[PDB]
């Protein structure tokens, strides 16, 4: 019994100038037991670097992230965790341009 396997891939959606709805499904391999939190991760469009997307991990599957850079464009990731610890991370999200809609 160790980690979880990887999220699927996340849904992006609600984009705003610089907020986000990011929602995931439970990782099919838990490693043996129960899902305790799970990290958000996001990475700007080309460049390299996965970095924090929320403070600290949420336990449902989605959340609303905040501090996006207006006109810029991410993609974000999932990794999952329990009592043993991290997964890996799945795979990226399609990616999204930060900007208020029309209207
Ligand atoms: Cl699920
Ligand atoms: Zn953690």
């Amino acid at each position: 019994s160790g980690p979880p396997g990887p999220p699927e891939k996340p849904e992006v959606s609600n984009v705003t100038k610089n907020t986000a709805t990011v929602s995931w499904k439970r990782p099919v391999d838990d490693g043996g037991s129960e899902i305790t939190g799970y990290h958000v991760e996001r990475r700007e469009k080309k460049s390299l670097r996965w970095v924090r997307a929320i403070k600290t991990p949420v336990s449902d599957l989605r959340c609303k992230v905040t501090g996006l850079q207006e006109g810029s464009t991410y993609e974000f990731r999932v990794s999952a965790e329990n009592r043993a610890g991290i997964g890996p991370p799945g795979e990226a999200s399609d990616s999204v341009l930060m900007k208020d809609a029309a209207y």
